[PDB]
């Protein structure tokens, strides 16, 4: 319904294994689009694609584009603790919408 933190460890290749983005028109806000099945976000099933990232270690990302909030969590050595809100919406409908076209993400 509302907002939290998980804090995961990166893999071997440096990966939680979500993809954050969002369309191309003006949102005050960034999504994850996708989880990926092998990876630790995936393992933890906390969050889910639809949901909004809210902050990083602590730190708001409002403002920030995708890729310097890609680049935050990529310069994360270890663990990284990832702020949401886990979305009311059927989370079906909120995968399906954010499947695109012209959605931009940057997989981390």
């Amino acid at each position: 319904g509302v907002p939290g933190k998980v804090t995961l460890q990166k893999d071997a290749q440096n990966l939680i294994g979500i993809s954050i983005g969002g369309g191309a028109q003006y949102c005050p806000g960034l999504y994850i689009v996708q989880v990926f099945d092998n990876t630790p976000a995936a393992l933890d099933g906390t969050v889910a694609a639809g949901d909004e990232i809210t902050g990083v270690n602590g730190r708001s990302i409002k403002g920030k584009t995708k890729v310097e909030v890609a680049k935050m969590i990529q310069e994360v050595k270890g663990e990284v603790t990832i702020h949401y809100n886990k979305l009311q919406a059927d989370p079906k409908q909120l995968e399906v919408l954010f499947n695109g076209p012209g959605i931009e993400s940057v997989k981390i």
